[PDB]
Formats: C-alpha cells, structure tokens, sequence
C-alpha cells in the first residue's frame, strides 16, 4: 500500500563541491610518504568488512603483521 | 498505507562545499609522512566491520600486531 | 496510515562549507607524522564495529598490540 | 495515523561553516606527531562499537596493549 | 493521530560557526605530540560503546593496558 | 491525539559561534603534548558507554591499567 | 490532547559565543601536558556511562588503575 | 501494493565537483611516495570483504606480513 | 503489484564533474612513485572479494607478503 | 505483476565530465613509477575476486610474496 | 507479468566525456613507467575473477612471486 | 618585440606571439528554451472534452521557443473585426 | 617583430605567430529548443473528445520551435472579418 | 618589448606574448528558460472541460521560451474592434 | 619591458605577458528563469472546467521565460475597442 | 620594467607580467529567476471552475521570469476603449 | 621597477606583475529572485471558484521575477477608457 | 621599486607586485529577494471564492521581484477614465 | 622602495608589494528582502470570499521585492479619473 | 623606504608592503529585510470575507522589501480625481 | 623607514608595513529590518469582514522594509481631489 | 623610524608598522529595526470588522522599517483636498 509520489531520496552523496585556486605558489618534495594538495569526493552507500578501510586520503601504512 | 508526496530524504550526504585559495604560497617537505593541504569530502551511510577506519585524512598508521 | 507530504529530513549531513585562503604563507617540514591544513567535510549515518576509527583527521596510529 | 506534512528534521548535522583567511603567515615542523591547522566539519548520526574513536582530530595514539 | 504540519526538530547539530584570521602569525615546532590550531566541527546524535572517545581534538593517549 | 504546529526543537545543538583573530602572534613548542589554539564546536545528543570520553580538547592520557 | 503551536524547546544547547583577539602575542612551551588557548563550546544532551569524562578541556589523566 | 510515480532516488552518488585552477605554479619531487594534486570523484554502492581499502587517494602501503 | 511511472534511480553514479587549468605551470620528478595530477572519475555499483583494492589513486603498495 | 513504464535506472554510471586546459606548461620526468596527468573516467556495475584492483590510476605495485 | 514501455536502465556506462586541451605545452622524459596524459574511458558491466586488475591506467607491477 | 629563445636543453619550446584574440568555448555545457521534461501520471479513469466555437485553444502537454522580430508572438489567438 | 628561436636541442620546437584570432568550440554541448522529453502516462480507461467550429484547436504532445521575421507567430489562430 | 628564455636546461619552455584577450568558457554550464521538470500526479478520476466562444484558452503543461523584438508577445491573446 | 629568464635548471619555464585580458569563466554554473520543478499531486477525484467568452484564459502548469523589447509583453491578454 | 630570473635550479619558474586584468568566474553557482518549486498536495476531492467573459485569467502553478525594455509588462491584462 | 629573483634553489619560483586588477569571484553562491518553494497541502476537500468579467485575475502558486525599463510592469492590470 | 629576492635555499618563492587591486568574492553566499518557503496547510473542507468586475485581483501564494527604471511597478492595478 | 629578502634558509619566501587594494568578500553570507518562510496553519474547515468591483485587491501568501527608480511603485492600486 | 629581511633560518618568511587598503569582508553574516518567518495557526472555522468598490486592499501574510528613488512608494494606494 | 629584520633563527619571520588603512568585517552579525517572527494562534472559530470603498485597507501579518529618496512613503495611502 | 629586530632565536617574528588605522568589527553582533517577536494568542472566538470610507486603514500584526529623504513617511495616510 506503499505509494511514491515525487518523493527523493539521498543515501551516501555529494553533492556541490566547487573548489578555485588563483596563482598558488605550492613546491612539495615527498620521501616514501603521502602528500595531498586536490580535491578528492568520495560517496559510498555501505561499506563491510573487518580491518577494512573505507575511505582513505593521505595515509602511510606501515604495519608489522 | 504509507504515502509519500513530495517528500525528501538526505542520509550521509555531503553538499556545498565551497573552498577558494587566492595567492597562497605553500611551501611542503614530507619524510614517511601524511601531508593533506587539499579539499575531501566524504560522504557514506553505512560502514561496519571491526577495527576499520571508516574515513581517515592525513593518516599514519604504524602498529606492530 | 503514515503520510509524508513535503517533509524533509536529513541524517548524517554536512551543509554548507565555506572556506577562503587569501595570500597566506604555509611552510611545513613534516617527518612520520600527520600534517594537516585543508578542508574536510564527513558526513556519516551509521558506523558499527569494535575498535573503529570513524573519521579521522591528523591522525598517528603506533600501537603495540 | 502519523501525518508529515511540510515538517523538518536535522541529526547529526554540521550546517554553514565559514572560514577566511587573510595574509595569515604560518610554519610548522613536526616529528612523528599531529598538526592540524585547517577546517574539519564531521557530521554523523550512530556510532556504536566498543572503543572505537567516534571522530578524532589531531589525535597521538601510542598504546601498549 | 500525531499530527507535524510545519515542526523542525535540531538533534545534534552544529550551526553557524564563523571564524576569521587577518595577517596572523603563527610558528609550531611538535616532537609526538598533538597540536590543534584549526576550526573543528562535530555534530553526533547517538555514540555507544565502552570506552570510547566520541570526540577528541588535540588527543595524545599513551595507554600501558 | 498530539499535533505538532509550527513547532521547534534543539536538543545537543551547537549555534552561532564567531571568533575574528587579527595580527596575533603565536609560538607554540611542543614535546609529547597536547595544545589547542583554535576553535572547536562539538554538539551531540547522546552518549553512553562506561569509561568513555564524550568530549576531549586538549587532553593528554597516559595510563597504567 | 496536547498542542504544540510555535512552541520553542532548547535542552543541552550552546548559542552565541563570540570572541575577539587583536594582535595578541602568545608563546606556549609545553612538555607532556595540555595547554588550550582558543574557544570550546560543547552542547550535550544526555552522557550516562560510569567513570566517563563528559566534557574535558585541558585535562591530564595519569591513573595507575 | 507499490507504486513509484515521479521517484527519485540517489545512493553512492557523486554529483556536482566544480574545480578551477588559474596560473598556479606547482612543483612536486617525489622519491617511492604518492603525491596527488587532482580531482580525484569516486561513486560505490556497495564495498564487501575483509581488509579491503573501498577508496584510497595519496596512499602508502609497505606492511610486513 | 508494482509500478514504475517515470521513476529514476542512481546507484554508483558519478555525475557533472567540470575543471578547467588555465596557464598553471606544473613540474613533476618521480622516482618510483606515484604522482596524479589530472581527472579521475570511478562510479561502481559493487565491489566484492577478500584484500581487494576497489578505488585507488596515488597509490603505492610494497608489501612483503 | 510489475510494469515499467517510462522508468530509468543507472547503476554504476560516469555521465557528464567536462575538461579544459589552455595554455598549461606541464613537464614530467619519470623514472620506474606512474605520472597520471589526463582525465580518466571509469564506470563498473560488479567487481568480485579476492585481492583484485578494480579501478587503478597512477598506481604502483612491487611486492614480494 | 512484467511490462517494459519506454523503460531505460543504465549499467556500467560510461557517457558524456568532454575534453579540450589549447595551447599547453607538455614535455615527458619516461624510464621504465608509466606515463598517460590522455583521456581514457572504461565501461565494464561485470569483472570476475581473483587477483584481477578490472581497470589500470598508469599502472607499475613488479612483484616477486 | 615579442622574443622567446630556448637554448642547450634537451626538451625545449620556444613560442612567441604579438597579439592574440582567444573565442568562445562551449565544453560539455547545456541549454534547455521552452522543455518539458518527466511528466508522469497514474489516473484509473481519464476525460477531457473540449468544446470550442470561433476561438484559439491549445491543451495538452506543449513546449514553444518562439522567436519573432516584427510580427506579434502567441500560443492562442482570438481576432475577431 | 615576432621572434623564436631553440638551439643545441634534442627535441626542439619553435613557434611564432603574429597575430590571432581564435573562433568557436562546440566539444560535446547540447541544445534543446521546444522539446518534450519523458511522458509517462498509466490510464485504465482514456477519452478525449473535440468539438470545434470556425476556430483553432491545437492538443496531445506538441513541441513547437518557431522562428518569424515579419509575421505574425502563432500555435493556433482564429480570426474572422 | 616582452622577452623569454631558457638556458642550460633539460626540459626548458620560453613562451612570450605581447597583447591577450581571453575569451569565454562555458565548461558543464546548464542554463534552464521556461521548463517544467517533474509532474507526477496520481489520480482515481479526471475530468476536465473547457468551452471557449471567441477567445483564446491555454491549458496543461506547457512552457514556452518567448522572445520578440517589434511585437506584442502574450501567451493567450484575444481582442475585438 | 617584461622580461623572464631561468638558466642552469633542471625543470625550467620562462613566462612573460605583456598585456593581458581575462574573460568570463562558466565552470559547472546553472541557471533558471522560469521554470516549475517537482509538483507532486494525490487526488482522488479531479475536475477542471473552464468557460471563457471573448477573453483569454490561462491554467494548468506553466512557465513562461519571456522577452521583448518593443512590445507589450503578457501571459493572458483581453482587449476590446 | 618587470622582471623574473629564477638560475641554478632544480626546478625553477620565472613569470613576468606588464598588466593584467581579471575577469569573472562562475565556478559552481546558482540562480533562480521565476521558479516553483516542491508543491506537494494531497486532496481526496478537488474541484476547478473559471467562467471569464471579456477579461484576462490566469490560474493554476505559473512561473514567468519577464523581460521588457519599451513595453508594458504584465502576467494577465484586461483593457477595453 | 618590479624585480623578482630566485638563486641557489632546489625549488624556485620567481613571480613579478607590474599592475593586476582581479575581478569578481562566484564559488558556489546561489541566488533566488521570485521563488516558490515548498507548499505542502492537505485537505479532504477543495473548491476554488473565479468569476470575472472584463477584469483581470491571477491566482494559485505564482512566481514572477520581472524586469521593465520604459513600460509599467504589473501583475493583473484592468484599465478601463 | 618593488623587489623581492630568495637566494641559497632549498625551496624559494621570490614575489613582487607594483600596484593591486582585488576584487569581489562570492564564496557560499545566498540571497533571497521575493521568496515563498515553506508553506504547510493541513484543511479538512476548502473553498475559495473570487468575483471580479472590472477591477484586478491577485489571490494564491505568490512571490514577485519586480525591477523597474521608468515606470510605475505593481502587484495589482486598476485605472479608469 | 619596498624590499623583500630572504637568505640562507631552507624554506624561504619573499613577498613584496607596493601598493594594495582589497576588494569585498562574501563567505557564507546570506540575505533576505521581502521573504515569507514557515506558514503552518491547521484548519477544519476554511472560506474566503472576494468581491471586487473596479477595485484591486491583493491576498493569499505574497512576498515582493520590488525596486523602482523614476515611477510610482506600489502592490495594489486603484486609480480613477 | 619598507625593508623585510630573514637571513640563516630554516623556515623563513620575509614579507613588506608599501601602501594597503583592506576591503569588507562578510563571514557568515545574515540580513533579513521584510521578512515573515513563523506564524502558526490552528483554528476549527475560517471565514476571511472582502467586498472592495474602487479602492486597494491587501491582506494575508505579505512580506514587502521595497526600495524607489523618484517615486511615491505605497503598499495599498487609492487615488480619485 | 620601516625595517623588519629577523637572524640565526629556525622559524623566522620579518613583517614590515608602510601604510595600512583596514576595513570592515563581518563575522557571524545578524539584521532585522521590517521583520515579523513566531506567531502563535489556537481560535475555534476566526471572521474577518473588510468593506472598503474608494479608500486603502491592508490587514494580515505584514512586515514592509521600504525606502524612498524623492517621494512620499506610506503603507495606505488614500487622496482624493 | 620604526625598527624590529629579533635576532639568536629558535622563534622569532620580527614585526614593524608605520602607520595604521584599523576598522569596524562586527562580530556576532544583532540589530533590529521594526520588528515583532513572539505574540501568542489563544481565542475561543474571533471577530474582526473594518468598514472604511475614503481613509487608511492599517491592522493585523505589521513591522515597518521604513527609510525617506525628502518624502513625507507614513503608516496610515488620507488627504482630500
């Protein structure tokens, strides 16, 4: 008896994301890490899974077991 | 019986970022490391699972078991 | 017997980031840690899971069992 | 007999955050720990899990068991 | 026989934070520490578990068991 | 038998904040610690769990069991 | 039988903090400890948990069990 | 008993990225590292499996076992 | 006894992703690294399987086993 | 009993990335690792398989075992 | 009992790739990697299989067993 | 006197030019005049009558993008002396 | 006095133009003037009945995109003397 | 007098420009004038009668994108002398 | 006299502009003028009658982006002498 | 007189410009001229009667973003000599 | 006199400008000029009755975002000689 | 005399500028001019009568952002002579 | 004479200007003029009658924001010789 | 005569300005002008009744933000000769 | 004669400034002009009765931000000759 | 003369000014001009009449923020000559 009549919805979204760089000086010099200066838009609904890791922007992993 | 008309619905959503950089020096060195200078938008609705990192920005994650 | 005529919601929701950087210096010399100096928007409806990071920003993880 | 007509609602949300810098000079050395000099807007609704870091900013973890 | 015809309801929620810097100078040196000079929002509506930071800015734990 | 007419409701909500810095100098040096010079809103509902930490700024941890 | 027409609700809310610093020197140095110098605002509703920090904010735990 | 007349749904949606660049210098040395100054849209519905990064930008992975 | 009259559905959808570079000077050494610096958009509906990478940029992986 | 009439369905979609580049000076030395400088666009429905890349750019890949 | 009239369904669709490149100068000296500075557009609808790369660009693989 | 010169490099561009006069781009972009788009409807029984005498009608579902310079623009007119 | 010039190069180019004028770029645009575009429609029983003398009656599903110089547009037009 | 060089480089660009014009750059712009977008409608029973003597009626969904330089623009028009 | 020089690198580039005009830039910007999004409608029972002598009538979903420059510009017009 | 010099660099850039002016930058934005907007309505009985004789109506969900530059401007317009 | 120089760097950049002008900036802004948003509606029974003679009138949800420069802009406008 | 000089280090911007002039930002701003939002009814029995003669009436939810320069601006007008 | 200097340093800038105007900047800012926001309203049964005769009347939920420069701006007039 | 220097550091920043003239700047600020917001309502019987003849009349919730320069600004305007 | 000078340092910085001259901000205000808010009201049975002739009436919740320069600003305005 | 000097520091920030004039700063500041807050009612009852011959009348719940220069301001206005 269920009844969708111009009905939204929104699960996990983004949504409008400007971003303007003007005459930005940047020097990077990186050794054996991460290093991240853009935009980066990540939309996930669901996401399982044990030691799992979802959404990851600059990261170093160094593990031992 | 449910009815929807018109209705809306937002669930793990990310929406108008704005972000502007106008002349700005920006000067990095990185060794082994996580360096994030840059826009991330993350948008989810379900993460599940144990020890996961859901969402990680400017991580180092060095561990022994 | 519910209705939903025009109703909103919002759930785990980030809205309306606005972020401007004008002639600003930045130097960063960075070894095996975390540096961070830009935007992040995470908007999130459910995480579940024992030990779990959920958002993590400038974050240094050396753990010994 | 629930009726929604024209109603809101806001968990866990991060509304209209405004930044701005101007000719800020800045300098950062760091060494195995966590800096952060910039915006993070988290917005989440559940979190559930038992020591589990819900949202975590400029966070040193160094844990023996 | 509940009735919302135009309510609003605010559950965790974080709304208007503005923050300006003009020509701020500003010098970090960090040796495993955490060091916070950033805005940092967090809006949460429901966080279980034992034990369990639901919200740190600016966090060294170094834990022995 | 309840109605709900151009109601409001802010329960763990977070309004309103503004913060201008102008021309100030800062020098932090940090060993092992933590320090926090920025602004940080945390607005959340509930919080349950035995031995938890609801709301950390600045907060240096080191325990012995 | 109840009515809520226009009605107003705040519980657990933080609203309208306003802060100015105007060419301010500042120097920090910190070994092993917290040190805060900026703003904080915490909104909370209901923290149940036994021995559970609700709200630190320059807080050094040192326990031995 | 369903109908869907006019419905719109939207789950794991990236929607809307805006990015401009203007005479910006750049200058990147990068040595076994991962450096990104792009925009980088990432969409998933659904990620499953144990130990699995859903979506990783500007990562380092050198684990032991 | 369902219907779809003019329904839609995005699921795993990237969508409107514009960026425009003009004049920006850019310079890059890599030794054994990964350096992005351009558009990368991924939409995916599912991703399964144990250890699996489903979205990667930027991204350096030397294990040992 | 289901009818579809006038529906549209998009599950794993890249739909509208526009790109400009004018006048942009770009120099790249490279040595045994992945420079990524163009626009790419990848769209899956399903990815399954245990320790599979299902979407790669600018990656890098030298284990041992 | 399944109608199709006028129906469409997208699934894994690549659609609307727009790309303009003016005037830019582009200089790449290359040892043994991998460099893509053009447009590269994938559409899969199913990958299966372990230890399978479903989409590279810009990819190094040298793996020892 | 525009002059550019490059010299002893392995990978070298030397462009010069005097006077330039870039146009317009149109990359990706969209235009919708007079649309109509995503009109559904579910109604068990449908009627519509329609009874005219001397007059302009126009019903239904209709999109115009008109254009005209000297002469008078409508979707129904009615004139009559 | 537009001038280019690369020497002792391994991969040398030298360009020089005077003057330029760079015209339009149409790279993957749309346009839509007067479109319907998407009607669903579920009816169990339909009717639709018109009755006109002497005048204009214009129904169903029209898209129109109309152009005049010097006259008079229209979609539906009665007139009489 | 604008000049560029590059010397003793391995991977040197010399560009020089005496005058610039940039132009436009329409890049994933949308623009919308006179659209509907999203009726959807449920109904048991629809009825709907119109009885026109000498005028002009528009009804429905229309959307009309108008432009006119020297004439009266209208959607529904009637007049008498 | 701009001028820009780079000597004894390993990456350089020379850039120098004499006169520069930058112009309008539409990245990912939308744009409505006149325009109706999302009417969503349950009824049970529907019923629309219109009965017009001599004058101009308007109804239903509409939108009008409309443009003149010499002219009277309207949606619904009547004019009688 | 400006002038850059970047020598015995790794990676070195040396721009020089003489004049610059900027323009606009649409990046991201939205406007909204003329719009309707989510209009939901639930009705189990609904009923529409419009008797005109000699004027002007409009009724009904109407969006109209107009331009006029020597015109009267208007949405319904009755006039009568 | 505008100088800039770099020296004995791994990483440099050398910038000078003699005279800039920036211009205007749009990142994410929106703007709303005659606008309708979210009318929810719920009533068991509805009537809505107009009878008009040689006047004009406009009702149900209407947004206008008009402009006129040398003509008398209006919404329902009766005028009588 | 504007000069700016970085020398023996390892990452070095050097940047002059003679004269500047910055201009407007837009970054997340909205504005509102002639906005309905948010308008809940919830009536068992509705009716809505309006009989005009001659005259000019405006009834519903509307919202108008009218602009004029020379001429007198309205909502609902009537003249007689 | 403004001068800038770095030496012997690892990360150096050297910035100078000689003269400098800011312009406007608006972050997150919002405006309202003439805005109606949250009507609710719960009625059992509701009437409204209108009886206008040469007249203009104006009433339902409206908002207007209305500019004018050389004429007489107003939402209802009525006027008669 | 403005002098910046920084010599034998490891993170320096020598910055000197001549002449500066900060602009506004408008961080998360908010304006409303004629602005209705909240008006709840909850009754059993409405009854709004008006009978006009030759005059202007508003009523209902209005929210007016107007602005005239050379005009007489009015809400609700009679005028007789 | 402004100087900065910053020496043997490991995190220097060397500000010098001319003329400074800075503006407005700002951050977080708030303005209400002409504005109603929260308006409660439980009635059972509500009239209302407007019999207006030849003059100006306006009732309801209004709120009017209005500003004149040359000209007579009012809310009614009746006049008669 | 202004002189700084910070000189064998592991911190130092050497600043020097010449002459400064600061602005304003709102910061979390609030203003209202004409506004109605808060008015809550509960009637069993509800009657309201206004019969108006030729004058002004002005009722209900009004806010006015109103602004003249060389006008006469106004709520309520009659003039008869």
């Amino acid at each position: 008896g269920v009844l969708y009549v111009g009905s939204k919805t929104k699960e996990g979204v983004v949504h409008g994301v400007a971003t303007v760089a003007e005459k930005t000086k940047e020097q990077v010099t990186n050794v054996g890490g991460a290093v991240v200066t853009g935009v980066t838009a990540v939309a996930q609904k669901t996401v399982e899974g044990a030691g799992s890791i979802a959404a990851a922007t600059g990261f170093v992993k160094k593990d031992q077991l």
